[PDB]
């Protein structure tokens, strides 16, 4: 069975964990420890093809990342770059995560999708047009999602898988 290692990155609080849990477990989580980084697997069918999705949900903040206990970006085949549409700071930070991915992969050609999450919220501050302009400058798809309503959730992950299949 074909395996796809996807990595979800972005600023703290944008919904990386909520997006992952919604895709895998079909439930919206109202809170999820921001320091929890883990892989979540689920068998899906995308465009008729069976595959095993391995999703690495990252913390997004060095503060949360190192908040460990008694205990990759390298192995990831595609990346979801998430901001929240009611979080201008998370959008302003997207370039940092984009540069991180290219550095850790030593490539300009990495499968990647820009995700604008929380589109169920009315207090929007990032316009769809400006997120689209940013995605065009990277040459990557832009997808609006809501981990709460499920809008765009499958589409964001499936598009990333399709970008990986295109990348061979
Ligand atoms: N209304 C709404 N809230 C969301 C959405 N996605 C995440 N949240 C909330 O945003 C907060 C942070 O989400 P979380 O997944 O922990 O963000 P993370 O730090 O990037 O993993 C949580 O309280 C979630 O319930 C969404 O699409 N819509
Ligand atoms: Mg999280």
């Amino acid at each position: 069975m074909t395996e796809y290692k996807l990595v979800v990155v972005g600023a703290g609080g944008v919904g990386k964990s909520a997006l992952t849990i919604q895709l895998i477990q079909n439930h919206f989580v109202d809170e999820y420890d921001p320091t929890i980084e883990d892989s979540y697997r689920k068998q899906v069918v995308i465009d008729g093809e069976t595959c095993l999705l391995d999703i690495l949900d990252t913390a997004g903040q060095e503060e949360y990342i190192l908040d460990t206990a008694g205990q990759y970006m390298r192995t990831g085949e595609g990346f979801l770059c998430v901001f929240a549409i009611n979080n201008t700071k998370s959008f302003e930070d997207i370039h940092h995560y984009r540069e991180q991915i290219k550095r850790v992969k030593d490539s300009e050609d990495v499968p990647m999708v820009l995700v604008g999450n929380k589109c169920d919220l009315p207090s929007r501050t990032v316009d769809t047009k400006q997120a689209q302009d940013l995605a065009r400058s990277y040459g990557i798809p832009f997808i609006e999602t809501s981990a709460k309503t499920r809008q765009g959730v499958d589409q964001a992950f499936y598009t990333l898988v399709r970008e990986i299949r295109k990348h061979k």
